[PDB]
């Protein structure tokens, strides 16, 4: 039988990182967030091999990993 | 030891359709791109079983298929 | 005329699944709920297209599978 | 001078324990959050007398802390 | 692979609390039971995840002391 | 002063990954290679902040890994 191939792209979001600053000007308790910040990025790129319409096997090309936006939370207390 | 769970999110690109229409006011041969395609997408949320800083299993939580647009295709 | 646009997203139930299991504790013919178990859901999200106060043609978005809990029945026996 | 018993429950929030922990390669005085941490909470069972409508005396049946989750950070370092 | 969590309860004995009174003259050397004393009970609740038919961590949801009885001793 | 910043790429060689495949048919001691390695390519991309003109510090902004091919030897 023959065989085909087709690449893929599959993309895995990344735990957004939060960042806990300390302000002196805010009060005790209170605490804002500077940023929201966005999730990173994980892409792995594959490639299959097609047997009568049927995905037999399949290999891992890459992973790249992205850095994202860190979500920033600021706050009266420094811990 | 113990563990933790944490949600992750994996979106993989769907292939896109593509249909081919056909025109006899066109010469054969030619080919126009009667509507460019759009590849949906299919966006899973796992939840992972972390322990030891390795994630040790992973139930599946959702599964979305965001739609996508069809290419289309006349040729004479 | 002109138009306006809304989204609207329809929840289907779905079944729930049971699993049973076996307790070797149990004596014959008794049974408990170790988990009551959630309905998973479809979700499909649409636009509609809003003429004159009316719905004239409506696009699916997306279509969601939103997994449930599992209803557990433990048993004493083994089917 | 016939007695009556009756029990109470009572509750409160514990608080969140926080561990630090360190990264040489986080820039220096740079912190990120790992783990929100949430409150555990202790439910405390008495048990009172009373005689001629007031509480004599009162016994602590039960003691439980429902486990919270520890708060945790980690601090760049040299 | 996929997970699953199960609850395990752990009753383990305290230790019994002791007491020593001192008293009514009794001579200095004799001793007296003043109370049984009967031991506490620590309670302990876990949760543990199931991969592939085996715990693979277990965490500690509450932790429970049905207090006990201490055993008073009178001491001359 | 102010401070700007800029990006390097740095491409390195990654150590082949050894895979050993026993056969209790083959004889003691003596190995046979059924497949060449080829070492993994890692491209990552620093961000440098520049001071007066000098690399005061460097964050990673990226990393990718272009998997290779495992060298593997039949032994056993």
């Amino acid at each position: 039988s023959e065989f085909t191939t087709k690449e893929r792209k599959v993309e895995e979001a990344l735990p957004i990182k939060e960042e806990i600053r300390y302000d002196a000007s805010l009060p005790l308790g209170k605490s804002y967030l500077l940023q929201e910040g966005k999730a990173g990025k994980k892409v792995s790129v594959y490639q299959d091999v097609i047997v009568d319409g049927k995905v037999m096997a399949t290999n891992l090309l890459s992973e790249t990993v992205v850095e994202g936006q860190n979500r920033i939370l600021v706050k009266g207390s420094l811990e």
